[PDB]
């Protein structure tokens, strides 16, 4: 693992399930003091939790102020909380489109804005933003989601440039990962049949050169690496955890 | 020139000055029927103008309706209206940060959302979004601006994917261009002395491989190309009009 | 069209068929004085031809020296000559792998190296290199081809930076285009049945968001634009002519 | 550290000095069995070394055979051997230009070609290719070098796509790193005065957002991560270790 993460205060947003929970658990395994900021209670977890809606800047500020007071520092912030709904720009209501931007982009902006002042009071703090392989190659009927993930890359570069060399900021760009959100995405297409869901997921996995979809722990490994001193000269970039998806053209060749 | 642009209905937002004006002027020269949507009166101009705030969906929808019923179609929409102010995520007020996102991103979303239903009723319609070289290489203390320009790329790709093959959508990514906004940027750094402002602009020009900053008409040439049938198999991309800025590492080598 | 191209001397390599022939014909239509450098005679063509193997630097130099002497100048060079054979790095012989690099990369290097000295003696000369959508998203069993197309982008950036602002250099990145090479690629997979070939080609076309493969003339339009003064502030970039292929993730979403 | 790297057989080319040496040294610290393939003797070193010219396929194949038969497997291949000389496409001899391509590209191709058949017989083998930040943003008078580094990216993607899921292949893209080659670059500009060389290096460091040049060990950290199981779903990508250089536009803004 990354020994330097031990005992450091790590905040992870949206860590009650899926990738966020996997990230929180990895940091706990690294020995960090982890706090989850989410609207849902992670239940019996080894990490701390504060009820917090990332779209509410006042609650985000209060939660972060509380963490600094309780723990004495903040060394790592992982922005992960996000949502996805589908629809053509003409079908999705303007409210829902804006809501996706609010959670996926503004949530990252608020958490970063309020954590940074405290983070720079620590040695070599690091922010990791979870974007998507869709910051590059995109899906249909996902206007708001795709727009928000591209925005996250811009926010990431900005924070990196504005605060270097004291604080580093990078993003992780995952492709299809085995999470509740993805299983739900499949159900929205094939129904509740566990057999038919495995088929749709297998189809997606076969589209990735690695021939399977990713695991939450694989995204968590990239986050831990970027948050650690092992990435001391890495800032402003997105580490793609996509099983090769973003470099594959879907055009057959003779074999 | 592009003969196919003659008589086509072209909407350009923020065309009362700078790049937007050069774009409207180029389409007028191509024989198109051009309408400028902006909150400012362009004064004496060879193109039509409608008082419209791009961040007000009611005004945008109404303006687009006035154009379609009056002209009979809408073939090209050029989203250009934008703004920029500086400050670290820490100093800039949340309100100003949100405003930059509202104008630079939501303005593009509203105009596209309301124009698309009309545009798809015409043959080979196209949307061109003005992003920035900062969708790739960025500047300091410009997080809202940088985020918004990255967001525009995501919006562009999604409209391109959701509406191909009937409608194409691309972006233009300009570096430093001679515009009032760029002159305001210089002033905010070196004062109001017009001569010092010229020295600053020259410094920026020398950072571009082309050794000068770009001209509004050069951005307009790219927009006209992408809007034309000459770009019939081009969609979802950003055409960089940056004088080589984005491919240059600021690291000297032996000469 | 691009009026500024009229009467200018334009050299196009590999212009006896496919994209190269389409590029040569477009420049002839623009009124340019065009010369094809290839090993095959274009037969009855409106453009000039010189028998030339781009992998032979001495023949390339001699041919270019001859053109400058005969025509008095060289304003545009379009590097297009290329080949493709398939095979895993373990199956393709080292000789064939090297041969692909020789034609696809070294051919561009030789033509550029010998034309540049003459080109800078003209006003605003421009080089356009034909790369591929595979400079970004790639196909399987195409190691040498993919490597060569990435190399072409590096060569393009280098020439652009080294000679700005006098000479511009850009690349065009086409996806699947209807050419003899592509039809042959299909035959290598489905056989000579015109019905089965149309099916394979249709399959490829459906993978592009535009739902069809591109036409040679569409690539030629991008080349003419980049070679013209309409692209006066564009240098070091690749204009993707891919029908949206490079921005598409092959992952379904609910609809 | 990455516990999975213990006892794994790791080949590193050009590891007698600089980045290559730091990479070999890091793998030795991880408990791997490391073999350096280079034409130079690393002298006193904690890792094994074989006299081998990476541009000589007979020597490469023989060395890889000596390693597999002696150690029983090959789990990781790090292609690093490279060189750089300066000059415009016009001045540099064709022989020197070809040589840079031979070492920087063909050396990677030969080592990969001969190691792959052995590597795929082990579980989860991985190849890491050292490219450069110049696979994106480039320097002047370095066409052969720049071309070769872009070529390495194409080679990387193709090996990743052709051999997934059994073997992964990624690249590391370093910006300015403290190495002898970087010190030679400074000398070729400011002379042999060690103090002036330090001033030059400092200038380059200040161009990176991190305000310093990178350390060989920082590149090694990235290589070890990509070679490890921690990067199990990461393939075909380039991890930028550039201190933010590639996302920085050299354009000032108000402060
Ligand atoms: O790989 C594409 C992936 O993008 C991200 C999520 O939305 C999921 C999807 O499977
Ligand atoms: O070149 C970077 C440019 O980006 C865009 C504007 O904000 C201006 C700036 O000079
Ligand atoms: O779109 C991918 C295309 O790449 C290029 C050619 O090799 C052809 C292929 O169809
Ligand atoms: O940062 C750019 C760097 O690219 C690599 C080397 O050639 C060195 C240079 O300083």
């Amino acid at each position: 693992g990354f020994s330097d993460l031990r005992d450091k205060v790590v905040i992870v947003t949206g860590a009650s399930m899926g990738i966020g929970r996997a990230i929180a658990e990895r940091f706990v395994d690294e020995g960090s003091k982890v706090i989850d900021l989410s609207i849902h209670d992670p239940g019996e977890a080894k990490y701390d939790h504060i009820e917090c809606d990332v779209t509410n800047p006042d609650q985000v500020k209060a939660s972060i102020d509380h963490i600094f007071k309780e723990y004495g520092s903040i060394s790592v912030l992982v922005n992960n909380a996000g949502i996805e709904s589908y629809g053509k720009i003409e079908s999705m209501s303007m409210g829902e489109w804006r809501r996706i931007i609010d959670v996926n982009l503004f949530g990252y902006y608020y958490a970063s804005k309020f954590a940074i002042p405290y983070m720079i009071r620590s040695r070599d703090p690091s922010i990791v933003n979870i974007s998507s392989v869709q910051a590059s190659i995109i899906t249909k009927n996902a206007s708001a989601y795709v727009t928000s993930k591209h925005a996250v890359i811009g926010l990431t570069k900005s924070i990196a440039l504005d605060y270097a060399p004291l604080l580093r900021c990078n993003a992780v760009c995952p492709a299809t990962i085995d999470t509740p959100l993805v299983r739900k995405a499949a159900e929205l297409e094939v129904g509740s049949d566990p057999m038919r869901i495995e088929k749709k997921i297998s189809e997606w996995g076969h589209e990735h050169p690695m021939q399977r979809i990713g695991k939450p722990q694989e995204v968590a490994s990239a986050v831990a690496f970027l948050a650690s001193r092992e990435a001391s000269f890495i800032t402003g970039t997105c580490l793609y955890v996509d099983g090769g998806l973003s470099i594959r053209a879907p055009i057959s060749t003779p074999e």
